[PDB]
């Protein structure tokens, strides 16, 4: 099946000789060639890495016939300065998303908004993420310049948990 | 990579017009022929399944070179009964190790002392857990059997992380009390 653990984006080497092109919508789905998969970006916390994620980074990786999934995971110094806390640490939570069975590729400290620059770095074919607008702010949504250039694939959320649900039911329990 | 979660063991068709026959240490070591990998189980309860959960399915998965492995999860009810308290439900416990990287199959309901008919039925060559004698009790070691048998290869645990130190962390974190 597979036995090591998704790479970091360092292990791997990309041809720079290749452009930046990306594909459409439409020849994504068409499926390209064997060489040629899909890239696909999919980022986040993942803190306390949970079935919720697991099923947000399958949908992503099944988008298209040939995909290769890269998860950008968000250090501890962006996530506390713009989110909130994390009950994993940084290096605690890139390790859970290389384990999970969906990832080509893992990207540490990603980036709270994605600029031109890393998503031509990683050659970024399209990003996907839940739909609803994501603000952080000074932005109503972190996603919008992405939408707008037709770049992002939306993903469902799974109901029923998330990790706010998990500390809620351990406190509960430890409560009672 | 993959793109399907790892199927339930109902969801696979099993060829029983072939023996049970286990294959030795040796012959697993040296490589077994691709449509004979060695048929490796891990149990465990995986409640709040973290990586040092992963880390020991990936070693499991990597005891032999052509390894296939199930893993068994263990039901609510029996959790319950002998071990202590689930944070996680069996289904959000079976769906998690699901989605793990080096599992192939995953039986539901998991026995805690195996038996020979369910070694048999799952065509099990080895057992991977750590070497910690586990005494759900009535035994001092549950793994006793599978030891002696000759059948048991032994993971390592990973230190620093647990199901506790992450309920202890939470409840530091959150807890108002
Ligand atoms: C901070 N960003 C904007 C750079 C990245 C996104 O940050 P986030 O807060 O959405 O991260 P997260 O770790 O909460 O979720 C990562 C991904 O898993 C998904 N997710 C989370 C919980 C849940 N029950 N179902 C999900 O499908 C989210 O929709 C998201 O697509
Ligand atoms: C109940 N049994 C005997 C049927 C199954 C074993 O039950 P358990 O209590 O060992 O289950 P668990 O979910 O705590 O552990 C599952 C597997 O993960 C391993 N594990 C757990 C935590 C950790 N930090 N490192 C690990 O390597 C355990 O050694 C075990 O091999």
């Amino acid at each position: 099946g597979l036995r090591q653990p998704a790479p970091f984006s360092d292990e791997i080497e990309v041809d720079f000789s290749k452009p930046y092109v990306r594909v459409t919508m439409e020849e994504a789905c068409r499926g390209t060639p064997c060489e040629r998969p899909v890239r696909v970006y999919a980022d986040g916390i993942f803190d306390l890495f949970h079935s919720g994620h697991a099923r947000a980074l399958m949908q992503a990786k099944n988008l298209f016939p040939n995909t290769y999934l890269i998860v950008g995971v968000c250090s501890d110094e962006l996530t506390h300065n713009f989110k909130g806390f994390t009950v994993m640490n940084e290096n605690e939570r890139y390790d859970a998303v290389q384990h999970c069975r969906y990832v080509d590729e893992v990207v540490r400290n990603a980036p709270w908004t994605l600029t031109p620059e890393f998503l031509a770095e990683h050659r970024i074919d399209f990003v996907a993420h839940d739909d609803i607008p994501y603000s952080s702010a000074g932005s109503d949504d972190v996603y919008k310049h992405i939408k707008e250039a037709g770049m992002f694939a939306p993903t469902q959320r799974t109901e029923g948990i998330s990790t706010s649900d998990i500390i809620t039911r351990i406190v509960r329990d430890y409560d009672v």
